[PDB]
């Protein structure tokens, strides 16, 4: 089959982009299932009159960005883009963006940081077998300390999730908590418990879901807080952030995943890599 047509959006962003747009399309294109095109815009305070997008010959978006507003031709042809089923990967610090788009919100459900709270819609955790809605007041967007954590999965069923361990421990990152916007996840496919101790919120928290906006296929990963350099970037590394990028990029693109279960994929106790973004 041809590789999947895929274009990563990338230039603005408090975290350090220049790595994780580079260590995204390897972890892409290493699998030989995708053909990546980076898009960067100009810089933060320049104009952004001059970044105007073309989703046409695209069957895959990959967000890594956060900061100045697109101008409004590209904010149009991307709402065109999903409404008309396009697939999107929402990726880590890109569910902060764009706090006064409220389509962009509703596309990622969930965000953090940009001053949201409690005006940015309520929180969505996992409590006593099921995802509620808490819409009491509090801040939009919090972490602890970068640790690594037991991911616990929700759905047997979703291609995404299909075959996979219950649980597995995904090396050092951010735990995402406390994350707030209208909340309109279709499937979680993984959760983490984020302890008090180590400055989480104390909930089973949202980490890995898709997305309930019309016709679209959104893959939103929180996972994969960017290094430094693209030798020193453990969360990204973490083999099981590249399976699931993967698994998850492959059915936003065409609702299927043809990826057989990986012999390194990481056990509840023990991580496993891929340094070099590629399955050897
Ligand atoms: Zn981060």
């Amino acid at each position: 089959r041809k590789p999947i047509k895929t274009l990563l959006i990338t230039g603005q962003n408090n975290h350090n982009w220049q790595v994780s747009h580079v260590v995204l399309k390897q972890i892409l294109e290493n699998s030989g299932r995708f053909d990546v095109d980076f898009v960067i815009s100009p810089e933060q305070g320049k104009d952004m009159s001059g970044f105007v997008l073309d989703f046409s010959p695209y069957q895959l978006v990959v967000l890594d960005y956060n900061g100045d507003s697109w101008p409004e031709e590209t904010n149009r042809r991307f709402l065109e883009y999903v409404q008309n089923g396009g697939g999107v990967v929402i990726y880590h610090a890109a569910d902060n963006a764009f706090s006064k788009w409220p389509e962009f919100n509703r596309i990622c459900a969930l965000g953090g940081w940009e001053g949201r709270n409690e005006n940015s819609g309520p929180y969505v955790y996992w409590k006593d077998g099921k995802l509620v809605k808490d819409s009491s007041a509090g801040p939009g967007g919090s972490h602890g300390r970068q640790h690594e954590y037991v991911l616990n999965g929700r759905d047997k069923v979703h291609p995404v999730v299909k075959g996979l361990p219950l649980k597995w421990r995904h090396a050092k990152d951010e735990l995402y908590d406390r994350m707030r916007g209208p909340g309109n996840i279709r499937d979680i496919l993984y959760t983490a418990y984020s302890d008090k101790e180590t400055n989480g919120s104390g909930r089973e928290e949202p980490l890995v879901f898709t997305v309930d906006y019309g016709n679209a296929r959104i893959f939103h990963t929180m996972l994969g807080h960017a290094g430094a350099t693209t030798e020193d970037n453990i969360a990204m590394q973490c083999t099981g952030f590249q399976v699931l990028l993967l698994r998850g990029a492959e059915w936003a693109a065409t609702g299927k995943v043809t990826q057989k279960v990986p012999k390194d994929f990481p056990t509840e106790t023990t991580c496993s890599y891929r340094k070099d973004y590629k399955e050897n």
